[PDB]
């Protein structure tokens, strides 16, 4: 289900700070890796994520037009898995925003935005391109890579 990846992530990632989610709390494997996929992704682009908050000015007036807005701009050269990664890791980290900012309210929101932008948005091309387990696949092959 496209509720319950998104569930699972959110809730990993605020879990991470602390923080509990009262809506929080598809294999196994598939949730690991991209958890794993994600924290790797945060770590090479913790600054640009700095630097791309400051830009938003996240407020619960202008959540859901910063949410279109990158999410527009991360696939408009088309999906694949590396910018679903992204997509999962940027709602993580704007709900912990979120959270810091006294706007915690926005938790929901981003999970529901999340989970509508699969639905409509990326359903179709994760069928076509063989799946979740494609992911893992994937992840596999180039964890095998970048150890040697
Ligand atoms: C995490 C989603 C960031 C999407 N974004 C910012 C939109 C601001 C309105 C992008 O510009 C964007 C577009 C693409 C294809 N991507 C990437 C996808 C995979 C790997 C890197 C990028 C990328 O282009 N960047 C990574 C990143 C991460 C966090 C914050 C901003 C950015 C932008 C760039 C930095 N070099 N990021």
């Amino acid at each position: 289900d496209n509720r319950e990846i998104v569930m699972k992530y959110i809730s990993y990632k605020l879990s991470q700070r602390g923080y509990e989610w009262d809506a929080g709390d598809e294999s196994e494997v598939v949730h690991q890796t991209l958890r794993q996929a994600g924290d790797d992704f945060s770590l090479r682009y913790r600054r640009d994520f700095a630097q791309m908050s400051s830009q938003l000015h996240l407020t619960p007036g202008t959540a859901y037009a910063s949410f279109a807005t990158v999410v527009a701009e991360l696939f408009r050269d088309g999906v694949n898995w590396g910018r679903i990664v992204a997509f999962f890791e940027f709602g993580g980290v704007m709900c912990v925003e979120s959270v810091n900012r006294a706007m915690s309210v926005l938790v929901d929101n981003i999970a529901a935005w999340m989970a509508t932008y699969l639905n409509d948005h990326l359903h179709t091309w994760i069928q076509d391109n063989g799946g979740w387990d494609a992911f893992v696949e994937l992840y596999g092959n180039n964890a095998a890579a970048e150890s040697r």
